[PDB]
This record gives C-alpha cells, structure tokens and sequence, in this order.
C-alpha cells in the first residue's frame, strides 16, 4: 500500500540476498509496505528502470549474465538524480572512506536517504557524513556495519530508550577471533591460515591487525555517546609471536571513561564464566550494561550474509514505516 | 521540550521505581521529552494535581506517609476524565481480568493510551481490549507483562521487522523454575518452600501450577501471530510427586504448528548445550528464531522491579516519541 523506491549499489553476498529478501517481503509482509527497485549497480553494470524486475536481476546475476539486460545504463551520479527514496550501499569498503563520503554527500544533496552495510565512510568521516545529512535534512542507518544481522543499533534506539549510561562489550570481529581460538588449540599460524584460505574463511591484514574491529568501534562509540571520533581516537591491536589461552578473545569495548567516550579492541583472557566466552566461532554477540534497563546479553547463532541483508532490510523498514 | 502527562496507578515495587526513573529521566534525557505526573493512586490514596511533586510522593511513600498529602482526592473514573496523555497500570493482577478490562475501556473512551505491567486483562480479554483500543483510536503497550525488563515486544516490533515466521522459546516464569532447579538439587518440596518464604522468593499457586507462564504465553502468542487467544487456548503444566533432572526447565514456546498459532509451557529436559540452560536462576531470556534475521538469543543477568519499571518507561518513550 505504501511504495518505497530504492537504488541498490552492490549485488554481492549482501546485495544479492537483499534482492531476494525484498522479493519475499513484498509478497508476504503485514506492514502495508512495498519496496520497488529502480536501479541496481555492480562493478560491471549500472541499470535503471522505473520498475526493475528483481527476479530477473537475481536470476541473471546467479547465471553470471547481467550482460544480457536491456535496461537504461546511467552513471551512479545520474542515478542519484532520478526520482527514488533510499540508496542502499552494499559496495566494497574503501581503505580511506573518501569514496563513501562523496557518495553519501551526493545522495543527500539529491534528497535521498542512505542505508549502508559498508563501514568505511562512517569509520573515517562520521562528522562529515552527519553534517551533510543534517544540512540536507536526510537520514542514514547502518545496522549491518557492526555485528552483522544481530540487532544492535535498532536495539539501542528502540529497546533501551530510558537508559543514559550505556557501556558495551562484544565479539564483533569474527575472523581474528577465529585465528586466536585456533591458535589456542596449539596450531601453527601458517597451518591455520592455509586451511582458512581453502575454507574461504579469509588479503587478511585488516582483520588480523584488529583494524576491522577498530572501524566498527568508531561507529559504535559515536552512535552510543554522540562523539565524532575517527580511527585515530580508538585503540586496537591484533595478532600479527606468542601462544594464546583458551579464554582469550579480541573484545571490543566502549564506555565513558574519565568523562570521555572511550573505545578499545583488545586481546583479553576472559573469566571462565564471561558471557562472551559462550559464543561459538560463527556467533556475534554483546553485553550491553545500562543504568535503567539492566545488563542485556544479545547474540545470534551463526553469522552470515543473508542475516546481514536482513539487518539492511530492518533499517529500510524503520526509515519507511 | 515536549511534555507528556501521566496518571500512575500503583506505587509498589514497579510503580515506585517508575516514579524514581521518571525523575532521573526528566533531569537527564537527550530525547527532548519531559514526563509530568498529574495523578497517583495506590490502594489507600488517589491524588490529583496539575503537577504532582514526584520527589514528594516518593519520599512520603518511602516513609509510609502519603496520609500527609494535600492534593485533590478524586476517584479513578474522575481521574480518567481529567486532561492527560497516558495511564500506567502498575496495579495487582486480578484473577479474571475483568477489572483491567473495564479500566482500559474507560481509559480509551476518555481518549488516553495505556501502558501496563499488569498481565491480567490481556491474558483474559485480549480481543476486547484491542477492540476498545481500535474503536477509540488509542494504543496500549505491555513490555513489562512478559520477561520483565528484557526487551521483547520492542525487540519484535523494531529489530526484526522483516521476518515473517518467528518462533519463540524462553524462560519467562522464574519462581516455578527456581523450585524445579532446587528440587533437582535433591531437596524436599517443603524445605524449598519454607526457605523461599523466609527469603521473600514466593499464595504461590499461580506460579507453581504454571498458570503465570500460561498468562504470559497468551500475550506473547497474540502479539506474535495476531491470534485472539485467551487462557483456554494455550497449554500449561506445573509441579504441584517425582524427582527432577538438572536439565529440566518450564519452557514457554510459541510458534505456528499445523498452520495454527500454538503456545505451550512445559517441563522439559533440555539438551546440555541449549541456550536456555545457561541462564541463572534470576535471569529471564529467550531464543527467537526468525526467517530473515536469524536466531537471536536475548537475556538479562538479574531480573528485578527497577528494570521492569525501566521496560514500562521504554513503552512510555515509544508512545511519545
Ligand atoms: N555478511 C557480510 O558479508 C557483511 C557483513 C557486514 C558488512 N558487510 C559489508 O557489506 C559490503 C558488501 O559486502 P559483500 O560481502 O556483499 O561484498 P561482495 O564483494 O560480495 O560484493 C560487493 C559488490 O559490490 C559491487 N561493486 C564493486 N564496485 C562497485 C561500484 N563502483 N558500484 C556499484 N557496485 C560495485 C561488486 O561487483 C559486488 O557486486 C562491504 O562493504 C562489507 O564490508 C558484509
Ligand atoms: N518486577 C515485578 O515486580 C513485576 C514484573 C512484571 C510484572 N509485574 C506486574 O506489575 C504489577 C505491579 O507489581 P508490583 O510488584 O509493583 O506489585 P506491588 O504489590 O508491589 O504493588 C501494587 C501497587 O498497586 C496498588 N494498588 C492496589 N489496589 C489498587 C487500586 N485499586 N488502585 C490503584 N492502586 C492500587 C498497591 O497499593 C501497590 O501500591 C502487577 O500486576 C505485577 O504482576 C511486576
């Protein structure tokens, strides 16, 4: 009954599952919403139509066959100037966040909101993105940038409204924690890495230096405390010679320390009854300590891109409803 | 900056902590909200004022000294007819739900919304309460009726919007589970009960027959599936002669079974790695399996009335923001 129009940038693990979800949601939902797609782009294609056939785009991407499509081809900038409501950024994260910054600037100025799974602009240029949003009276949500499909920003925004002090501890970076836990099994780094490569588990540098965790901690700290931090404002460390205990994890923590928001990702030996120790190697989870709503433990069972796309979709519904 | 006016019915473990929270929230919040209280009632007092002094009401209730107050005394019905926005029901749960039904009817017809921690009207007269709300274009929220201060209805309503099949399993009834676990320690019923009484842990009939769980399951199932069930539509059981295993809990489950919403509270021996087995005796928690947002585990560490009042307060903010 209410139609919301989208331009989707990126058709990979997240983007392609988002298309599948949008299709099912359109057919099934009890929210009175319909999401129409007017534009899809990947690294090779940039297709516009008043009513993109989503099933066709899915089927042709699955067959490696978007080459075969009839649609208008227009550049990202032209697409932002066409009539629609929301941009979805499911593209690769740049090293410096500049491309994401420029893209959100142009999106906002063209009068559209942003939902992003890409953390790069937010981790490097948060106050600039927020200024461009405010300036243009637009909004951005970023559920999927931290803790994938486990509700986190919607949880903070709608479930614990009365709490003022919130403090966060979590496993939000899985690959480095996989490596730590395997090394704690008394395996050699080279053997863990070799197998992880064959399994598709891991250029693994950003993960294993703790930088992935650091980028997420910027977004989390800024959202929680209204800080305007970038990467240099947070602490992080990684694993790139020593042995690891069974109770060691790279834990990401944010809170107010000495009157100042603080964010850190550190390798710690946890107490044997710590909630975070209970999480499986594929499980994202966190403990959120609040002053009015107690201390809450939240996690999923198995992280994956379908659930991640489901977080993007929750943001899309929040913005629309 | 935006002022919302409340009438608070009940000044006990929940009600009195709600007053304390409202005071701190008014002083501290970054949401641009202020909650003003125009009316408070307990079993002895029914005080109205354009601007009730909350600190005074707290201090006089703590001293057992509301007798000493100057304010207008008016009946609940007169209070509902005065100008305000929301009624908070933090009163005792009736056996049959009729008093709660009549009270919400009069609240809605007088043009005010309801936030309730009392489960009784909802467990017995859900479709009637919902019809009276719809009829009068009013709203009711009930976060605190099931799983206390652990976000549950706000979680469903704002964090997993895209998911259609949701299925729920949880420990939502703590006292019966306390008794089960103590009995699993090879103690005698009479000794558990005697100690529990001295400790203030437990007329314990509704808890130990599983009826408390059953009432909560009605509310949960109706919220999840849009059913209009009452107590006779759900299954439940209790402990009121045999021995109990270490892995037995009274688990409350809801889901679609054979195309029909189903809700059951049953004593089950859980598999040793079940999430629900990880919860402490003071911990409410649940696992929510969804088709678009994965399977989510959520719990608190220690249930209590302050956190429960914090759930009431989250409902108040949702209704107002
Ligand atoms: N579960 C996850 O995979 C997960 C979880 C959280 C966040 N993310 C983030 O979501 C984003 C997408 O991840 P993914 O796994 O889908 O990546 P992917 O590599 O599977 O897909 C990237 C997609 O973007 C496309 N693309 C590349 N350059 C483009 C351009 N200039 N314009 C439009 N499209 C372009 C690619 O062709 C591909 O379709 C990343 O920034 C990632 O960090 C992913
Ligand atoms: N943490 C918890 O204690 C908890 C958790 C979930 C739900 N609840 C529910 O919240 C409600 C309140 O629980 P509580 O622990 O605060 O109970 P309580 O017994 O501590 O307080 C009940 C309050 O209601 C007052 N009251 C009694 N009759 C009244 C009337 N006719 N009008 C106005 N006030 C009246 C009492 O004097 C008292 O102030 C109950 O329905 C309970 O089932 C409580």
């Amino acid at each position: 009954m209410k139609t919301i129009n989208l331009s989707i940038f990126g058709l990979g693990n997240v983007g392609l599952n988002l298309l599948r979800i949008i299709r099912s949601f359109n057919e099934e939902n009890r929210l009175g919403l319909k999401f129409n797609v007017v534009f899809v782009a990947d690294s090779l294609h940039s297709y516009y139509n008043e009513r993109i056939d989503i099933g066709k785009v899915i089927s042709y991407k699955e067959k490696g066959s978007l080459d075969s499509l009839e649609y208008e081809s227009i550049s990202a900038s032209e697409a932002l100037a066409r009539d629609f409501d929301i941009v979805v950024d499911a593209t690769p994260a740049s090293a410096d966040g500049k491309k994401e910054l420029a893209f959100y600037k142009e999106t906002f100025e063209n009068g559209k909101d942003v939902v992003t799974a890409n953390k790069s602009g937010l981790a490097n240029f948060w106050p600039e993105i927020m200024e461009y949003a405010r300036s243009n009276n637009r909004r951005i949500r970023y559920e999927a940038t931290v803790a994938g499909g486990v509700p986190l920003f919607s949880f903070i925004d709608y479930s614990v409204l009365p709490s003022r002090i919130k403090k966060f501890r979590g496993i939000v970076s899985l690959t480095i924690n996989y490596f730590i836990r395997e090394l704690a099994n008394k395996r050699e780094f080279d053997d863990v890495l070799s197998e992880a490569t064959k399994l598709g588990i891991v250029n693994y540098k950003d993960d294993l230096t703790g930088l992935d965790a650091a980028r997420k901690s910027v977004i989390l700290c800024n959202h929680l405390y209204g800080s305007s931090y970038r990467l240099s404002d947070v602490f992080y460390e990684g694993i790139l010679d020593r042995s690891f205990g069974k109770n060691e994890r790279l834990v990401t923590e944010t809170g107010i320390v000495n009157g100042k928001p603080s964010a850190e990702s550190r390798i710690k030996s946890l107490d044997s009854n710590d909630y975070l120790l209970t999480l499986g190697k594929g499980s994202l989870g966190y403990q959120l300590q609040t002053d009015t709503n107690g201390t809450l433990n939240v996690s999923d069972l198995y992280d994956g891109p379908y659930e991640t796309a489901g977080a993007v979709m929750n943001d899309l519904v929040i913005l629309s409803m």
